[PDB]
């Protein structure tokens, strides 16, 4: 035996302390490197090389640096995997310039998650492109194609965009993007697809708003007559569809009969309501507003009709249509929070902000919800009976509210254009 470790130095087959340099201990099988000061490197880096806890150079493994607070990947050689594709544990990595491990970005056509693995057989959003993408089999973008997904057809654009609310040849990507396989309703004409997706008839329809034999009348997407020749037309508007340049526009061009308007949500004020509540009161144009709730509780409630409260005489709101409690299933950005799922709680909750409301001085307070809930968490009939603004998408509202009787609304679109706004708008027929 000749060369030895002695302490933080060693001892090479001279008499010799290794400086400056690298060694290879068959002990250990390992190599260290020996720093100018004669001590081995520890828990840090030497050029491409890592030296661990107890100087041993990392290799063929892993390595968490918490000072650049990144992985990196010690090739056979010790060396850190850099501008280079790594296949490790039978998953594809990338390492950019300098070493740091690609994660939850693009690299080319692949798309490495937050693990830093390429993704393979799955949707990708990506808000820095404000779209949808699939990462194929072989973890490229599906592009130019059709794509068979979940059981479903979905059609990729150039540059991978997924189709939407849009045509390829004789098959329709709808919404969801998914293919048409049923009917879909749009350009006022009724469009009937095989099940396997081709175009097979189209059919003009009477939909919409009318002029007919002297009279206006809204006619729902099954060409069924809502309300009166008095039906109005109602639009809610929130900071979301900008600034409304030119209301008397929006309203004589549209023959918009009134208009709800966002107050905000709770704990925020609308960035447009000043200016929207100034225009409208100058105009003498009917409204009225909604709140759209994050309440969790009674207390959450109140404090929402609070804020409502001080709004209104802040702004000096004339009210000619009611007061609404938006309810949805809210859910933080974050998702730290979301809302209660039970019935009970929500009957709690709205009957605060209506309690509240009341006794404040304020009658006319409704609830404003989506039909698919008021089906299932807000079928209560203390909740229903606050209802008289529902939201469905749909070809027809059909749902009945033996709780409430009176005038009411059905937003029936989220996706309409009107002039004088800049992109959709919400309308809704009250009747
Ligand atoms: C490997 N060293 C000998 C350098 C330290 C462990 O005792
Ligand atoms: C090159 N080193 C001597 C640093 C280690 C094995 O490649
Ligand atoms: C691996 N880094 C390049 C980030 C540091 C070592 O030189
Ligand atoms: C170590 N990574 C988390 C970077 C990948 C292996 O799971
Ligand atoms: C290594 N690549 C990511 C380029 C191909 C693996 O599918
Ligand atoms: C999917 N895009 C082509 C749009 C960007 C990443 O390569
Ligand atoms: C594209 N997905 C099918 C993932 C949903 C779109 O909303
Ligand atoms: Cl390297
Ligand atoms: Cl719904």
């Amino acid at each position: 035996a000749a060369a030895y470790w002695d302490g933080d130095y060693y001892v090479k087959d001279d008499g010799s302390k290794a400086q400056s340099e690298w060694i290879f201990d068959n002990y250990y099988k390992a190599w260290f490197y020996i720093n100018s000061d004669g001590r081995y490197s520890q828990n840090e880096w030497h050029g491409n090389y890592y030296l661990k806890s107890g100087g041993y150079m990392a290799q063929n493994e892993w390595i968490y640096d918490s000072n650049y607070k990144s992985w990196f990947y010690l090739k056979s050689d010790g060396a850190y995997a850099h501008q280079e594709w790594q296949l490790i544990g039978n998953k594809w990595y990338y390492f950019k310039k300098w070493g740091y491990m690609a994660k939850s970005q693009w690299q080319g056509s692949y798309f490495l998650n937050g693990q830093g693995a390429m993704i393979q057989n799955e949707w990708l959003y990506d808000p820095a492109y404000s779209a949808y993408f699939y990462l194929k089999s072989d973890g490229t973008y599906a592009n130019q194609e059709w794509q068979k997904v979940g059981g479903k057809w979905y059609y990729f654009k150039k540059w991978g965009y997924m189709a939407r609310n849009e045509w390829q040849g004789n098959y329709y990507l709808t919404g969801s993007g998914a293919m048409a396989t049923d009917e879909v309703i749009m350009d006022g004409a009724r469009y009937i697809f095989a099940a396997s997706g081709e175009l097979k008839e189209k059919k003009d329809l009477n939909v919409g708003w009318v002029h007919r034999d002297g009279k206006r009348y809204f006619f729902n997407n099954r060409e069924e007559q809502v309300g009166t020749e008095h039906a109005k037309k109602i639009i809610d508007i929130s900071e979301h569809n900008g600034r409304i340049n030119d209301w008397k526009k929006v309203i004589d061009e549209n023959e918009v009969d009134g208009v709800i308007v966002r107050l905000g949500y709770s704990g925020k004020e609308d960035k447009e309501l000043a200016h929207n509540i100034k225009e409208l009161n100058r105009l003498g144009i009917p409204y009225g507003v909604y709140l759209y709730t994050y309440a969790e509780n009674e207390t959450d409630a109140e404090n929402d009709a609070k804020q409502t409260i001080e709004l209104i005489k802040k702004y000096n709101m004339n009210l000619s249509y009611p007061i609404y409690y938006d309810v949805e299933n809210w859910e933080y950005v974050n998702k730290s929070k979301r809302a209660p799922s039970d019935t009970d709680t929500w009957v709690k909750i709205i009957n605060k902000y209506m309690d509240t409301m009341k006794q404040a001085g304020y009658q006319n307070v409704y609830v404003y919800s989506y039909r698919s809930l008021l089906q299932t968490r807000l079928k209560h009939p203390d909740i229903l009976k606050h209802v008289n603004w529902v939201a469905a998408y749909t070809n027809a509202l059909e749902w009945e509210n033996p709780y409430y009787s009176g005038e009411k609304g059905w937003q029936y679109t989220s996706s309409e254009y009107m002039k004088g706004i800049q992109g959709r708008v919400d309308v809704s027929v009250w009747y």
